[PDB]
Parts: C-alpha cells; structure tokens; sequence
C-alpha cells in the first residue's frame, strides 16, 4: 500500500547513501590513498564497483515503485536492467575469483599479485557482458495494459523460454558459483588438518587466517540477502505469480534485502579487516 511502500522507498533512499559513502571510500582508500592493493583487495574494489553502479539505481526505482509505472523512458529502462544483471553476475564471479585465491594462499604458501587480479576482474566484466549485454537488448519500456512499464521481454512462447532462461540464470549467475566456492573451503578444509602454525611464518599465518575469514563472511551474508529473491525469481519464470498484498510485500522486501547487501559490504570489511578499520577512524 501507500505507506508500506513509503517504507520501502525510505529504505532505498538510507541504502542508498550509506552505500554510495561506504563503496566510494572503499574504492577511495584502495585506489590512492595507500599502496594497498593487494589480489583480495582489488577483487574488493570490483565488488565495490559494482554496488556503486546499483546504488546509483536506487532513486530511479524507488520512484518508480511510488508512482507505479515507469516515467523515465527506455534508454534508462535498459540501463537500469543492466546494471542489476551486471550486478548479479559480477558479485558472484568475483566472490568464486576471491575464493579460489584463498585456496591457492593456503595451498602454496610459500605467486598472486595485483596486475593478476585486475586481469581477473577484466575476464569478470566479459563474461558477465554475456548476459549483461543482450538483456538490455531485450529489456524495454512498453504499455502492455494500462500503464507503461520497464521489463525484459520473453519470446515466444514464453511458457517455454521462461523456464529456459529462468533455469539457466538460476544456474550460471547463482548455484554453479557458490558450488565453486564450496570446493574451495572444503577442500581448503582438508589441506588444513593437522597443521598448527604449519606452512608459513607465524605472523603470517595469522593474517591469512584473517582474510580467509573476511571472503567467508562475505559471501554468507551475499549467498543470504539474495537467496530469497532467486527462488522467488525462479518460481516467476515457472509461471508462479503473486496475486496478493501479502505476496507483492513479500517480494518487494526481499529484493530490498539484496539490495541492503550492496551497502552492507563496507562495514564488514570495517570490522573485519585490519587495515579497513585503521583507515576509517
Ligand atoms: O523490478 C524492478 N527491479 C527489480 C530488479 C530485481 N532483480 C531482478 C533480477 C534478479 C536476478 C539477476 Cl539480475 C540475475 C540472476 C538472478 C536474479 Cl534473481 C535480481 C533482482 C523494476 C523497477 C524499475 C524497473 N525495473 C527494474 C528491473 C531490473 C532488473 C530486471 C528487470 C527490471
Ligand atoms: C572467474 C575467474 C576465476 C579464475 C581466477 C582465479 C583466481 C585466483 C587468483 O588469481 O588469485
């Protein structure tokens, strides 16, 4: 209803400049400010970069959600869609990339540097263009009935293409990545058994360990804020629809839970990491 949403567009408006401050002096601190730029710091700064995109898309749907149509027009529908599916590939190729450099600090301790990483973070930006690229395409501003509206458009017939594209973004942008990802601790797991200061120089060892932990939280709390709406996102391509109050209020939360998660990624790094925290205050 009308306030709901007013609760819903607050919301965006408080992610969207707590985001915009916490990603830009992220950005800020690794790019300049210090000789800080490390592998998981530059993948860092891809994350960052990609939340500062979405948060920057934040008004335009809050609006949006207020007036109930879409009043900007269809070069910024398109831009719009494909900021958030750039997003969506973006985070979770860079958290998999993040997670296979841990896994390569523990298993040879004793080659990754930052030019490396910035590579990395090239080939992410590719392969997310894959889909970024011809959803945009796809994407557009059109009065279907009563009132104009930004979506992608599926072809025809939808009830076959909807599942398709349904299952293969469910799959591509979400489970195969976190799978990745699960080998990379599981196995790190293995590797870790029995070993007590093993495999390195002790202060080292701590620090590894630190920002082990830091990519680990990381991607819980990403894998948490956007479960929900990639079920939900699933089951719509199946044809389930919501029909309720109930259910839209549902959905609308949930995708403004995902997006508390692009503000959400400095305070970790805040409390979390060393450096962060001495850089803030
Ligand atoms: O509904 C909108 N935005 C909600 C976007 C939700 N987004 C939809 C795509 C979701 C996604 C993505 Cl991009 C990739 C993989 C899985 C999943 Cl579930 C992630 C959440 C309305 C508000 C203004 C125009 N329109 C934006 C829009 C953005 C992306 C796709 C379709 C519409
Ligand atoms: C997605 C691409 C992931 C492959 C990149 C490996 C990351 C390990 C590293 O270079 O530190």
């Amino acid at each position: 209803p009308l306030g709901l949403k007013v609760t819903i567009v607050g919301l965006y408006l408080a992610v969207c400049v707590g985001g915009l401050l916490g990603n830009c002096l992220v950005m800020y601190v690794i790019l300049r400010h210090t000789k800080m730029k490390t592998a998981t710091n530059i993948y860092i700064f891809n994350l960052a970069l990609a939340d500062t995109l979405v948060l920057l898309t934040l008004p335009f749907q809050g609006t949006d959600i207020l007036l109930g149509f879409w009043p900007f027009g269809n070069a910024l529908c398109k831009t719009v869609i494909a900021i958030d599916y750039y997003n969506m590939f973006t985070s979770t190729f860079t958290l998999t990339a993040m997670s296979v450099d841990r896994y390569v600090a523990i298993c040879h301790p004793i080659v990754r540097t930052s030019s490396k990483a910035q590579a990395v973070n090239v080939a992410i930006w590719a392969l997310a263009s894959v889909v970024g690229v011809p959803v945009a395409i796809m994407g557009s501003a059109q009065v279907e009935d009563e009132e104009i509206e930004c979506l992608v458009e599926i072809p025809t017939p939808q009830d076959y293409w909807g599942p398709v594209f349904a299952i293969c973004i469910f799959l591509f942008s979400f489970i195969v990545p976190v799978l990745v990802i699960s080998v990379c601790y599981s196995l790190m797991i293995r590797r870790l058994r029995g070993v007590r200061l093993l495999s390195g120089s002790r202060e080292k060892d701590r620090n590894l360990r630190r920002i082990t932990r830091l990519v680990l939280v990381v991607v819980a709390v990403f894998v948490g804020c956007w479960t929900p709406v990639q079920v939900f996102v699933l089951a719509q391509g199946l044809g389930v629809q919501p029909s309720s109050e109930t259910a839209v209020a549902i959905l609308r939360f949930c995708t403004a839970l995902g997006y508390v998660n692009s503000c959400l990624n400095p305070i970790l790094y805040a409390f979390l990491d060393e450096n962060f925290k001495a850089c803030f205050r």
